């Protein structure tokens, strides 16, 4: 059961945010991970394509190097809220799973800047809830959470020590992919 108490930025600038260019999860908090270990690595890619907000995104396993892709038309709840009816698919669009009802991820930006942010995650997939994923992002990979981001991580009733680093986790990204889905 994820919460729904997830505050969204006070003066929340979508147009900064959703500007069509690459987040990395630099930092995470799963608050009901998986019972087989599962070290990933993740980005997306968010903004407007033919006149829809659209949202795309990567994952990345170091373990066997597999890769997942997903794409997603974005609906606007409310400001900094979205639902994300995904559907997965190949690096160059080609549909794996079809987008389906009980597949859906929602969304919340609780923090954001230039190049920095914080969200909130609940995924849903096969009707059941998958729980609560807390990101923190970064428009450079290689960057550290700064003072701001820590910051709004306290403001959410979190400790930021319990998020799990992919810094050093032998990550490797493909934002060309990433970037061209969101026509797709
Ligand atoms: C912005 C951050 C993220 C978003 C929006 C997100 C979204 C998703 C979505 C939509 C799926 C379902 C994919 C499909 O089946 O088509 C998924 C699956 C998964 N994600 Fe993420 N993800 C995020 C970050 C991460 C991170 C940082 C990890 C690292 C542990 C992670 C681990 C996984 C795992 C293990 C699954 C497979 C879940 C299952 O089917 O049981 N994700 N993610
Ligand atoms: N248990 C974490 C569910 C998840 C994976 N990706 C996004 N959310």
């Amino acid at each position: 059961k994820c919460t729904k108490n997830a505050l969204a930025q006070t003066g929340f600038n979508k147009d900064k945010y959703f500007n069509g260019d690459v987040w990395y999860v630099t930092d995470y908090l799963d608050l009901e991970p998986d019972d087989v270990p599962k070290r990933y690595c993740a980005a997306l890619a968010a903004g407007t394509a033919s006149g829809k907000l659209k949202e795309a995104l990567y994952c990345y396993d170091p373990k066997t190097q597999d890769t997942f892709y997903d794409v997603s038309e974005l609906q606007e709840e409310s400001p900094g809220k979205y639902t994300a009816n995904f559907k997965k698919v190949e690096k160059n669009g080609n549909v794996k799973v079809d987008v389906t009802s009980g597949n859906y991820y929602t969304f919340t930006v609780m923090y954001a800047d230039d190049s920095s942010a914080l969200i909130h995650t609940c995924l849903h997939k096969g009707n059941k809830d998958l729980g609560d994923l807390y990101a923190v992002l970064n428009r450079n990979k290689d960057t550290n959470a700064g003072d701001k981001v820590k910051g709004a991580v306290t403001a959410a009733s979190l400790k930021f020590s319990d998020f799990i680093s992919t810094k050093d986790n032998k990550c490797e990204y493909d934002n060309v992919s990433l970037k061209s889905l969101l026509t797709k």
